[PDB]
Parts: structure tokens; C-alpha cells; sequence
């Protein structure tokens, strides 16, 4: 791969993956440039990318920079389009792309790519967990894992990458080709990022752009949608269905079936709910795609737990019990988390990356909580909404710090909860590598 071979590429945002772009990048041979919102001396990513010899631009969106000679742009997926360097660059005919078509042009690998409304990390979780049993090499990659752009460094050509991927990346790819690709579901979802709904399934859509009737499009035919959008693919429809037998995954009888054979039953499934019936259709699609045999994929789905740092149940030590939910980066997702617990058996860890919004809209969903133990660059932000809703709390220098000193003021009955409704990203490469420390902890205390 030479087509990056001296060529300038500016790296807008920094966030989960564009470090692993900015680094890509110049292994290929180009010239980057990244440039980020937040202040250079409250931006360790940008900081150590000076160390490496990369140009960066901190605190400020310089529309004068597209004015030089690049030949891409590589977007933060989230931001939106109406951002003004994003304008700028589509009126510069600087192709404007996500990190996830980087890696796609430099793998060898199988990719299997997973998008959808809902359902997205179970489903791609369970088809690696389901491909590693078959004897296959299913990378997490995207949205989960690591970021594509870090994966595929160390993966081959036997290694299958099981990539979760956002509408928002998919905004931005060109020859990205998945093998196989999934589409959980498709309903009204982050319309203040794509304008309207036709817009909205226009990017995920993207995903088969480059599909041949050889590759594979996995859709959920329980919606209307999804048969008229398989009238205008190339792609070969396998469709997964609860409503009615299908050329594909269905349900039978209480049973789970792919195109006549028998898999599993419904209620075998390792998780409850007809959402996780779904997702264990379009698994038992993939993998069936994939070769797997019926005998590994019904154990391997009527083991399945759940998934690692979203509202993860690690056990207790002492009677307290354990959750990690690194995956909770924004004040929603720990709203969410908290509605399922009795609050005053709570002790919350929370704090993380400053974005520099307040935490008003939380304190209905903290107030009565046990405790709150506050860390990272957004703590006074959370120890204010903490005093304003009568939460005691306390500071912890890292999560480890943060899990000991929650232990300390748990009593039998209590719950820990990681929910930090922050990112990773000032102390932790990504909600992964921020979970695993709170996990490492609660074994620590727990002993073997
Ligand atoms: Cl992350």
C-alpha cells in the first residue's frame, strides 16, 4: 500500500481512534497533521503525538489549514457534517473519510462488519465468541474490541475481523468491503446527526456499497424496510426473521432454525428476551455463512453471558456486588444503568475525560445513591451534581484507587457500579483498558 506514501492527511479529532489513524498513517508514509478541539495542555493523546514527531493543532479549527496540500481527511465519526472543517474540506474535493476505510485498505483479513440501531455489540460479540469456537480467529474490532485501525496491524490472513460500526463511520467509507455484513435493525435513531430517517439508513446502507452477489448481507426481516432496501444491493440477502420462515435464520416450532436445520431452541438461548432471540438469529446467519458447525454454535449461544464492560455482573467479595460499565461514556448511558438498581444500595464510580459540559441532567437519576467516588479530568463537574442531589462523595486518583476506596465504605448488600457517563480517553486508551482495571481490582480483592 502506497497510496498514502507522502501524502499530507490531516486527522480531525482525536477521541476513541484517531490516534490509531494519526499512527497508521504515518507508518504508511504520510505526512499528518491532527487537529483537536481541546487545548493542547489538557490533551495527553495530542502531547504524546508531538513526542512522535506528528504535527498537531490544539484548541482551535483553523479553516486556513485546508488550504494546504492534502489529499485526505480523516474524521472523528461523530462529528457532524455541518461541522465548518468538514465543510471546508467537501468544498477543497478533500475526500472526506473514517478511520474504518484506513483500515479496511490495509487489511488482509476476512471482515465481517456489523452495523444496526440496536443490537449491534451483542450481535458482534456473539458471532466472534461463536467463530473462536469453530476453531476460526474472530478479532473485536471498531466500535468495540480495539479500534479497527489498531487491530488490523497485528491481524492476517486467517484472522476474521468482527468489526461494530457506526452509522456515523459508515458515513465515510468508499471501498470498505465487508464479506459479510449485518444490519440488526433499522428505526429512528440519531436524526440530530443525519437530518432525516431516509438519510440516516442512506449511510448505514454504505456498508454493501462495494458488496458483490459473492458477499453477504445479513437483514432483519421482521421490518418492511428491509425487504425493499434488498431489491437494490448486489449483495447475496440472508435474512433472519421471528415473524415467518425465511431463505435464512428462523424461528420454528420454539426452535432456531438456518435454511432447514435445526440449531438450537428459543428458550436455550444464554440471555432472556426477544431482542436477544434477534441477535442470536443473525449469529446463527453469520456463522452458518461462516461454516461453523450446529453443535459449536448452539453451545456457544446457550452459554453466552453478556458482554464485557456493559453493565458487567463480576461477582461479589463479601457480599458486594461488583458491576463494570465502562462502556457508559455520556450522562444517558449512566442513566440508564442506575434505573436498574435500588440506589441507596449504590456506591457509583464515576468521572473521565472533561468535554466541558455539567452534570445537572444527572442528579434526579444519582440522588438517594450511598455514595460517589469522583475521578478524572471532569470530577469537579460530577462532585457538583453530586452536592447538588445530597450525594456524599470522594475523590479517587484512578479507578483502581477509585474500586478500593468504594470497597472500604461497602457493607454486605451493596453494590460497586463502574458508570462513569465520561470517556476514557484523559487516563485510558479507550472504555476497555479503563474496565480491565476495574476489573484486575475486584479480582485483586477477591483472591483466586
Ligand atoms: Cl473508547
Amino acid at each position: 500500500i502506497t497510496t498514502f506514501e507522502n501524502k499530507k492527511v490531516l486527522v480531525l479529532g482525536l477521541a476513541r481512534s484517531g490516534e490509531a489513524a494519526a499512527r497508521l498513517l504515518a507508518k504508511l508514509g504520510a505526512i499528518v497533521t491532527v487537529n483537536d478541539g481541546k487545548p493542547f495542555d489538557e490533551n495527553p493523546t495530542a502531547q504524546s503525538l508531538l513526542e512522535e514527531g506528528i504535527k498537531v493543532v490544539c484548541g482551535s479549527h483553523p479553516l486556513e489549514l485546508l488550504d494546504e496540500d492534502f489529499c485526505y481527511m480523516i474524521k472523528n465519526p461523530g462529528i457532524p457534517y455541518n461541522n465548518p472543517m468538514v465543510k471546508k474540506a467537501l468544498e477543497k474535493q478533500i475526500p472526506v473519510l473514517t478511520e474504518v476505510e484506513l483500515a479496511y485498505l490495509v487489511s488482509e483479513s476476512q471482515l465481517i462488519g456489523i452495523t444496526g440501531s440496536n443490537g449491534k455489540t451483542t450481535t458482534t460479540t456473539m458471532i466472534a465468541e461463536v467463530l473462536n469456537a469453530g476453531g476460526q480467529r474472530g478479532l473485536l474490532a471498531g466500535n468495540i474490541g480495539f479500534p479497527a485501525s489498531e487491530v488490523v496491524q497485528a491481524a492476517n490472513d486467517k484472522d476474521t475481523l468482527v468489526m461494530e460500526l457506526s452509522s456515523f463511520q459508515l458515513m465515510g467509507v468508499k471501498e470498505f468491503r465487508p464479506h459479510i455484513a449485518v444490519i440488526t435493525n433499522l428505526m429512528p435513531t440519531h436524526l440530530d446527526y443525519h437530518g432525516s430517517f431516509e438519510d440516516y439508513v442512506a449511510a448505514k446502507w454504505n456498508i454493501q456499497n462495494q458488496m458483490s452477489s459473492s458477499d453477504f448481507l445479513v437483514l432483519n426481516f421482521n421490518q418492511g424496510i428491509s425487504k425493499e432496501l434488498a431489491k437494490t444491493t448486489k449483495a447475496t440477502i440472508v435474512p433472519f426473521s421471528t415473524t415467518e420462515k425465511v431463505d435464512g435464520a428462523y424461528v420454528q416450532d420454539k426452535q432456531l432454525f438456518y435454511k432447514g436445520e435445526n440449531i438450537m431452541s428459543v428458550d436455550d438461548i444464554g440471555v432472556p428476551g426477544s431482542h436477544n432471540v434477534e441477535n442470536a438469529l443473525a449469529t446463527i446467519a453469520v456463522a452458518k455463512l461462516a461454516g461453523i458447525s450446529n453443535q459449536v454454535i448452539r453451545e456457544t449461544l446457550s452459554n453466552f453471558g453478556g458482554v464485557k464492560h456493559r453493565l458487567q455482573s463480576l461477582g461479589k467479595v463479601h457480599g458486594i456486588s461488583f458491576y463494570n460499565d465502562s462502556k457508559s461514556t455520556n450522562i444517558l448511558a449512566t442513566q440508564k444503568a442506575l434505573s436498574g438498581f435500588d440506589n441507596t444500595k449504590v456506591i457509583l464510580i464515576a468521572g473521565g475525560l472533561d468535554r466541558g459540559n455539567e452534570f445537572d441532567e444527572l442528579i434526579p437519576d444519582i440522588t438517594g445513591l450511598k455514595h460517589m467516588v469522583v475521578l478524572g479530568e471532569s470530577a469537579s463537574r460530577v462532585k457538583r451534581a453530586a452536592q447538588k442531589a445530597g450525594v456524599t462523595y470522594s475523590d479517587a486518583l484512578d479507578v483502581r484507587d477509585a474500586v478500593h476506596k468504594a470497597y472500604e465504605v461497602a457493607q454486605q448488600g451493596d453494590v460497586i457500579l463502574l458508570s462513569p457517563a465520561n470517556a476514557s480517553w484523559d487516563m485510558y486508551k479507550n472504555f476497555e483498558v479503563r474496565g480491565d482495571e476495574f476489573i484486575d481490582t475486584f479480582e485483586s480483592l477477591r483472591g483466586e
